[PDB]
């Protein structure tokens, strides 16, 4: 338990490994997916401004007031008193030798270098050199530092990991593939666990995030006022006994959960712990809550859930289908997009009292309201050109010609046509906001199937936001999701319980064909999802 | 380094005050301030009979102790006095107060009871209590006892003297938002000596709202911690309008430790917009600071969310609401009641600019009222009878709530894309969605455009009232009113007034009473509504142009 005494940590940054058998994509994913450390003396990627900023901020940050407990602990262990504190950076010759003279030594950091062929006289008096691994255990009990960061390379990391000389690991995850020759050791989840995950970012054309591994352990006035003000709160949660929190060992073991995906995950948890039991229109049971709001920064990442596998061909086609103004269910079925199949059958239509509606003729739904709101619906084959209000065209002109307008709204809930619809829309409306050349969008959803629908809904409107943004020569900003009746079907509980204990991966990114400048010109091949790392698919309905 | 007695011995005061039955009639405009709540007792007992919630609060505070903190407290008092079985708090009361406590509750449970008295001595008491005949003897006793905190619990004479001697570290003050007959009062609190540092959520108990505030005596694993500092390395960008808007102007707003009063959801949004809002031009040309996407939640079962940091009247908005329900679009109806909410939007000038050259003055077009009762019908003019024309959304939602409460399709939508250009102006309140659980009705309203300084305050009241109305005629109880804000903005000329407002501390919300006899949403009239116990700050003019 020495790595805990001298505060020895390891900070790194790994990308994804390429291949000669199969490059650019992987079948299965796990933490070991991120391991690329370097290539030909240098780093796999040119450089990463943000990670660089992170590295600096960590290896040069010290809390003088905390140096106390560490002193009152390091010496007592040493069995001897330690004879403007900084931190220490330990690296191998190769590592040091790769740093440019202009930047070496590393400012405000007590440099150290492992090597069996380097004179202590070939360098500074501030730059300490060692011949062995334990030779560092001493140098520490003799110096006055705050923390010790092992910054590589591969050789160094390996040795320290095996000898259990690492307290925690600050792992930067660069979500992109590069050529490599050296890699980071496979972290053993029995001797190291993740405790915190950060927000996701985009730097130098790649998303990345920061996670923290922790060696498995295996005024006060205001404080009291806080207790008084919570005197009327509830001891436990309603579904406490129904949903056992001990089933979320992973979810709770996390201290910092800044990864955007938790906005989705936290809501699942809030509904499971505090949701109300209700019986919906399907006899099936649900846990529901009312009113939530999620926000996703599309400029930093594409919010495609990573705690399970998601497909997008279908939802993109649906989006293209809406844009064309179609209401013909067959168009989608012939492309094997069966999102609306159950809603267009003879039985469903008849139960909806639409006895005179042809099978798969969904009536005046999304597409029809977006391009012909107000027009008289006849059948899915009629020509509606120039009939009704073309809201889509209108909001796009507004965005271009009057960005600050507060009436840029696309509404699908046409009260007059509701009963003619196979089913009323769940996505009531989209509202747009434009500022400093950036486009944001809010979408209000009246009914939210958290386990199955919402995941797609998020991807759906994020993609749409990008589309509207690109044809308006703007950059996407935020996709804002407002949930009204938010529910979790009971048959999704066990599945969500499993998903809740999975740690998100850095989000992927969405790439659109840059040449498409008309909302109506997009085709399926114009959409590409890049670097999508995810946990394996999950059957929400375990009942198979 | 002047060690203060109240700090060393942690002496606090906890009380509860109602409003006093003494209001002059000269000016029907009653002024309010903290001194509004001062009633302590009447004819030997409490002005109100009992208050379950405050009692629970009182009990929780005066019996709560933090074992792991005594250790440090003990050292503090020892060094002060030159000194080097379950832990309880001490409660101190005047003899009259002690005699007002029912026998089955004497002495106050799990608490070292101390009583001040000159007429009675220990021999006059059978209970396990300490008797003292002067203030200094309390300090002495405390110096000899093992206790967590010391609470002065009344009555008026006792509060009075302890406050005067500045022996109070903090005052846990409960505000009962109602009036009762009183003969004893809490002393007037001097603002230079005491400042409010925390206000609680608002609650309803025993037919009255109440909140809890705290006054403070005026001045004059470390691992997870560092990780946090790390995870905030890129928060480099502070606040864009912080330099434009000096947060030093929010001295009082920023001094409050705990801001749990529901009014702060609104107040916090104004603050967020002011510090981080985006500057933008407006269709009006005024210019605004704006953000996109907010949500506020108000518990209508616990209070009626009418802002107290400024004065508001609801006669107008109530008549507007009734006006909506009747499906009217005729502006004259409101103007004849001296409600000018829509006057500017129905002028010849305004209508012409909307390109509505063939629209009669004050004929607002197919707006809210028309959409709620006739969505889909072709608007003709405001005098037309649209009986059984279009979709009566209002009647529909009332039926879904009654016969299919779990429906996730209970929405009232005003945004009729087809009629938009025919309206004096498109609706700001896009839709209302209802949720029903355990005999309780909740309501979400989406506002596409929100003027925080002027409209929102009224909008919060309008829909909260509407929710009470729908719930009643549906035999349900009002639960939450959820307000979703799309484009939230603060007009540039409202800023100075909003700065003032943000530095005012909220009073407990009032309550709304509906004539319990009305069973149909259409049978309501202006005298079926009653706002009670509205305590508020001085009215403010958002636009100080003269
Ligand atoms: N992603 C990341 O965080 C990092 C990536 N890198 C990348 O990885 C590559 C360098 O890693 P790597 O090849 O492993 O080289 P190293 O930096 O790990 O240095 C290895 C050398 O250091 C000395 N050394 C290490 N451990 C000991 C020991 N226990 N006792 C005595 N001497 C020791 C020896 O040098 P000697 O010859 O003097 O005996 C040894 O040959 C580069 O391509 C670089 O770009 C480097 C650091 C961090
Ligand atoms: N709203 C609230 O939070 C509270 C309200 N109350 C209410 O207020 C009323 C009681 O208040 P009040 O009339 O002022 O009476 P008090 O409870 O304050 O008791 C006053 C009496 O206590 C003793 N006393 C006070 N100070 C001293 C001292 N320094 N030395 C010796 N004895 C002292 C003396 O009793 P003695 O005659 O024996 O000499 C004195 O007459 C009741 O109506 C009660 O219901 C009470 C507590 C809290
Ligand atoms: O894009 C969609 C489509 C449907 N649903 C869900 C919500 C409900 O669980 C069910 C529709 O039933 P109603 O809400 O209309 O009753 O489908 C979604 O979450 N997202
Ligand atoms: O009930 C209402 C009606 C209007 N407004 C405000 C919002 C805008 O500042 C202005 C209307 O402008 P547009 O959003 O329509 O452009 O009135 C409100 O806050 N609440
Ligand atoms: C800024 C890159 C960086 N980021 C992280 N998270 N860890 C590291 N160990 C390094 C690093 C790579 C090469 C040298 Cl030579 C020194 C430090
Ligand atoms: C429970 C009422 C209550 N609430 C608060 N907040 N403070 C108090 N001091 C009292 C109180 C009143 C009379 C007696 Cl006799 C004892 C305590």
């Amino acid at each position: 338990q020495v790595c805990d005494v001298f505060d020895i940590y390891a900070i790194c940054v790994c990308c994804k490994v390429e291949s000669k058998n199969e490059g650019k994509k992987n079948e299965v994913f796990n933490n070991y997916t991120f391991r690329g450390l370097g290539n030909k003396g240098v780093l796999p990627w040119k450089c990463n401004s943000l990670d660089m900023k992170y590295f600096c901020a960590v290896t040069t940050y010290v809390n003088e007031s905390k140096y106390e407990k560490l002193k009152y602990k390091r010496c007592k262990y040493l069995n001897k008193e330690t004879v403007k504190l900084q931190n220490v950076v330990v690296m191998g010759r190769t590592t040091w030798e790769s740093i440019p003279k202009k930047f070496k030594p590393l400012s405000n950091r007590i440099n150290v270098i492992l090597s069996r062929t380097l004179k202590k006289e070939d360098f500074d008096e501030d730059v300490y050199i060692i011949n062995k691994v334990e030779d560092l255990i001493v140098l520490l009990g003799k110096l006055n530092y705050y923390k010790c960061f092992i910054i590589g390379g591969s050789v160094v990391y390996q040795e320290f990991l095996e000898k259990k000389l690492i307290k925690k690991i600050y792992f930067t995850r660069i979500n992109s593939t590069y050529e490599c020759d050296v890699f980071f050791p496979e972290i053993n989840e029995n001797e190291y666990q993740i405790i915190s995950v950060s927000d996701v970012y985009t730097s130098n054309n790649t998303t990345l995030d920061f996670i923290i591994y922790k060696k498995t352990n295996n005024d006060d006035e205001e404080e009291d006022d806080f207790v008084y003000f919570n005197f009327n709160k509830e001891k436990e949660e309603k579904n406490k006994n129904s949903i056992h929190p001990n089933d979320f060992q992973i979810y709770n073991s996390l201290k910092y959960k800044y990864h955007p995906e938790y906005q989705y995950l936290n809501i699942i948890y809030d509904i499971m712990m505090n949701g109300n039991k209700q019986s919906d229109r399907t006899g099936v049971g649900v846990l529901s809550k009312f009113g939530y709001i999620m926000k996703f920064d599309l400029s930093q990442y594409f919010p495609l859930l990573t705690t399970k596998k998601l497909f997008l061909r279908g939802i993109i086609e649906e989006l293209l289908w809406f844009i064309r103004g179609e209401t013909n269910g067959n168009t989608l079925l012939n492309k094997n997009v069966r999102i609306w199949e159950a809603n267009g059958t003879r039985e469903f239509l008849d139960n909806r009292k639409l006895f005179h509606r042809e099978v798969n003729d969904l009536g005046p739904i999304y597409g029809f309201q977006w391009r012909h709101f107000g027009a008289e619906y006849t059948n899915m084959y009629d020509n509606y050109e120039n009939k009704g209000v073309d809201q889509l065209k209108n909001i796009i002109n507004l965005i271009k010609n009057d960005p600050t307008s507060r009436r840029i709204l696309l509404c699908a809930w046409n009260v007059k046509d509701l009963d003619q619809m196979a089913l009323p829309p769940c996505h009531i409306l989209c509202q747009f906001y434009v500022f400093d050349g950036k486009l944001s969008c809010i979408m209000y959803q009246r009914s939210c199937d958290l386990g199955l629908g919402v995941p797609f809904n998020i991807a759906s409107y994020s993609i749409f936001t990008h589309m509207i943004a690109q044809v308006c020569n703007l950059q996407p900003a935020q996709f804002i999701h407002v949930l009204g009746n938010a529910h979790v079907y009971n048959n999704h509980i066990d599945s969500l319980k499993i998903q809740l204990n999975r740690i998100p991966y850095p989000f992927p990114t969405l790439k659109l064909n840059p040449d498409i400048k008309n909302i109506e010109d997009f085709t399926i091949s114009d959409f590409t999802i890049q670097n999508y790392v995810h946990h394996e698919k999950i059957s929400m309905d375990m009942a198979a």
